[PDB]
């Protein structure tokens, strides 16, 4: 998903996915 990290986001192939104000 949209956050500046890596992994999890296997529904769009992107850079993290896990809600909290760096991960939203």
């Amino acid at each position: 998903g949209p956050t500046p990290m890596v992994g999890l986001d296997s529904v769009s192939g992107q850079y993290w996915d896990q809600h909290a104000p760096l991960a939203d």
